């Protein structure tokens, strides 16, 4: 498996490893529940260096990104980031990501681990008519997510500039524990928090410095297990599970990141699509302690209406929760059925999204 520059720290911390997207990563250190609670109560530090970072440099950096992503990057001002999706010619979703508008001549794209290759190949094969140079800097870049309601007050004493001045989905180059670091007020938890992008070689010392602070305010380093529970609770999508090239943004509740008034790949296909939105992604709350897995059929009074995309147990709500891609006719309040292995039916209630929202801003 692949190992991030923090692998050794995770091993010395006694974490249980799991194979995620080809990477040897920590599922949890102590326990998934405990780590989710650190995120929900104080702060949870995540090693997310398995994700990829692409660099776009050149006079037409803005318009290139604007051509590739569904969201409006052309209007973003320096130091602003934007969550978006990338579609193919048919409106299918290649990946979801975050792009940073450093300046008119430079942007940073951060994508999902399992899609680094596919994304980079797709991005590079579309640079031809743009005055830009695209490069993958993943191999030497690390990324750390410091999430939690106490994240800011805790991280601050190691950062040279005022964190308070960084607005939600905004970033700024700064020094953290003595090293050049891009600090953005972003996250995948639904709580307030930050993401620290830095040179892989400096990851160990930044992580060690931060760990010293965590023990002091009762925080915890957190694994992918907690990362998955927190994002599902926050109701953020997971590419490959809740969406893929066989779903368009409209079917998975991401219409808001699609601006049809500008030009981009998949635009024409999306115009037609939005006129016929037949599927939707709904939030379910199941009876029992069993966890639904992707692919389980979802029924309504005996008739199939879709399938599970993501499942997990929410300690915050104390319920088995899940996301499901179902027919347009499914409504909030419906009593559905999830078929578990062996035809075992499990009741589920369609509830309003998102399941939970913490201290995350804006
Ligand atoms: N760097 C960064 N980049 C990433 C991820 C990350 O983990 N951090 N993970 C993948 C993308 N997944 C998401 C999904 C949702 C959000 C998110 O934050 N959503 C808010 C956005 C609000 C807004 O833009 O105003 C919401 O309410 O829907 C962030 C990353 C790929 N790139």
């Amino acid at each position: 498996m692949k190992r991030t520059p923090l692998f050794e720290k995770h091993v010395e911390l006694g974490a249980k490893m799991v194979d995620f997207a080809g990477w040897e990563m920590p599922l949890y250190y102590t326990s998934i529940f405990e780590e989710v609670m650190a995120v929900r109560k104080s702060v949870g530090m995540f090693d997310v260096s398995h994700m990829g970072e692409f660099l776009v440099k050149g006079p037409e950096a803005v318009s290139f990104i604007d051509f590739l992503i569904t969201n409006d990057f052309s209007s973003l001002p320096d130091g602003k980031a934007i969550y978006s999706v990338m579609c193919n010619e048919n409106g299918g979703i290649i990946d979801d990501l975050v792009v940073y508008k450093v300046s008119p001549d430079e942007a940073l794209m951060v994508v999902n681990a399992a899609n680094i290759e596919k994304d980079f190949n797709w991005i590079k094969s579309h640079s031809k008519n743009f005055d830009v140079e695209v490069s993958n800097i993943s191999d030497t870049t690390a990324l750390i997510a410091f999430q939690g309601p106490k994240a800011q007050e805790t991280l601050q004493e190691l950062v040279e500039d005022g964190l308070e001045e960084i607005a939600y989905y905004s970033f700024r180059k700064s020094i953290v524990a003595g090293v050049e670091t891009l600090v953005s007020r972003t996250g995948y938890t639904g709580e307030d928090g930050f993401e620290l992008m830095l040179e892989a070689k400096n990851a160990p010392k930044v992580w060690d410095a931060l760990m010293n602070l965590l023990r002091k305010i009762d925080g915890r380093p957190a694994g992918l297990g907690a990362r998955d529970v927190c994002r599902l609770e926050a109701t953020y999508l997971l590419y490959g599970q809740d969406m893929d090239e066989n779903t368009n943004p409209f079917e998975v509740g991401l219409s808001w990141v699609v601006k049809l008034n500008k030009d981009f790949v998949g635009k024409e296909a999306l115009l037609k699509a939005k006129e016929k939105v037949e599927r939707k992604l709904v939030a379910l709350e199941l009876s029992g302690k069993r966890i639904a897995r992707k692919g389980y059929e979802v029924l309504k009074n005996g008739e199939r209406v879709g399938e599970i995309t993501s499942g997990n147990f929410s300690p915050t709500l104390g319920k088995s929760i899940a996301l499901a891609l179902v027919s347009k006719s499914v409504k909030i309040g419906d009593q559905l059925g999830v078929v578990f292995p062996g035809g075992k039916l499990v009741e589920a209630l369609v509830v309003k999204k998102p399941f939970y929202r913490g201290s995350v801003r804006r």
